């Protein structure tokens, strides 16, 4: 129904087997809920050695992706996608991805993801070919493929059929009842669904406050959430 | 010399071919600068169907990783690593990764990365087996493998031999001189190394100010950087 098509431009398309052949995303691909289609700039070269990098104007230690093979690969992906495809470039200079941004990106039925390698791509290609630039985090990687796969994995979770409040998750427990002397909180064994719900919510509120208090600032807590957070803060202060 | 060993606990170890077989990280592995060794909890099961998940106490829609196979895999990885290995769990509840955190993690000669699947792992395993919990970003993925590979890629860049100031990168240009009517900034063609350096720095300062002004707050700018940022802000205000 709400299946998603993702075109990828990458010098290493075989990396994408990590998401198309395994786990939840692998299942999504097999079931046609997600399609990932790759184009490799190396296939758009014409010289004997299939050159895909080029020297930066102004000098410097690094190389950039060569414009012509990359541009031709992007154009081919765009032609395959048809109308309505948003072209995304992954880099540390982009908009910071968070779950809200994931949900925004997931509204697209078609995306094209451009994966950089080496020390950059020509700025004029960003101006002329790229719709949006996004970053998965404030760290530097060797290429855009892992960020692209990260984005695909995150948006895939919103496609209906793929899976079976601003707070961190609560602790979870499974067998055995006692592990290294540590027991399961009795509330989780009580079978009281309402008590269990409130315990889990209180724990999420407490953990968010202690570990990521800035996340709480962005929330308008419900009356119930205000109460449970206040209880948690009181207990923390003994 | 400063080679790094990374042990990985994962239900899908073949995903890690994405970093061990391709690009800069692939080269690092071939050259013995980086070693990535995987253990699969499925191999530590004893039942006929090799069960690796289990039901959460207190109920709920999800499953957790089964404790015994996961615990045994972690212990085996620890035994292989010997003394000094830091055990890392990847999840959205962890410390937010940034380049500074990458450089901190890169000081370790040995890491063990635990990759979760399903809806969590038992909290008591985090308490008893995990040294540090880290997040690659405020979004939710289907498993910890992509975050683990992201971390590996980022820290690998600091291993000497693997590769050939708090600001966003500047624009880069390569051939052709004119692309879709857009020309290369004449300064980059001038061959004046000092003018080129200052242009690039000014551009990084301008881009950081416009796109990520909060990053500037964390910096103590040099006199030169203060001057170039002021120039950029003046030109932006016409
Ligand atoms: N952080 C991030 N969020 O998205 N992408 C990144 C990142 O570091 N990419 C590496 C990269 C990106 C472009 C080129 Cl040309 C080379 C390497
Ligand atoms: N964000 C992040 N930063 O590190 N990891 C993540 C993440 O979403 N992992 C998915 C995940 C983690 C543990 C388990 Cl049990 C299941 C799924």
């Amino acid at each position: 129904g709400s299946h998603m098509w993702i075109g990828v431009i990458s010098l290493f398309p075989e990396m994408f087997k990590a998401i198309t052949e395994f786990g939840v995303t692998g299942r999504a691909v097999k079931h046609n809920l997600l399609k990932v289609e790759c184009w490799n700039p190396r296939d758009f070269t014409f010289d004997k050695h299939k050159t895909v990098d080029d020297r930066p104007y102004g000098g410097g230690p690094g190389m950039l992706m060569m414009v012509q093979p990359l541009r031709d690969a992007i154009h081919t992906a765009k032609a395959a996608a048809g109308e309505g495809a948003k072209v995304i470039y992954l880099s540390p200079q982009g908009r910071k991805l968070d779950q809200g941004g994931v949900t925004e990106l997931a509204q697209n039925q078609k995306l094209i993801l451009v994966c950089g390698r080496y020390e950059g791509i020509d700025e004029r290609l960003i101006q002329t070919e790229i719709d949006e630039e996004w970053s998965i985090g404030d760290y530097v990687l060797t290429g855009g493929e892992l960020p692209a796969m990260t984005l695909i994995d995150a948006v895939a979770r919103f496609i209906p059929g793929v899976l079976g409040d601003g707070l961190l998750d609560c602790p979870h427990y499974t067998r055995p009842e006692v592990l290294e002397g540590l027991t399961v909180p009795p509330v989780l064994m009580s079978g009281h669904h309402e008590e269990i719900r409130k315990w889990r919510l209180k724990q999420s509120l407490q953990r968010t406050w202690l570990r990521r208090p800035e996340l709480l600032e962005g929330l308008a807590l419900t009356d119930e959430q205000r109460k449970l957070l206040k209880e948690a803060q009181a207990e923390h202060n003994s």
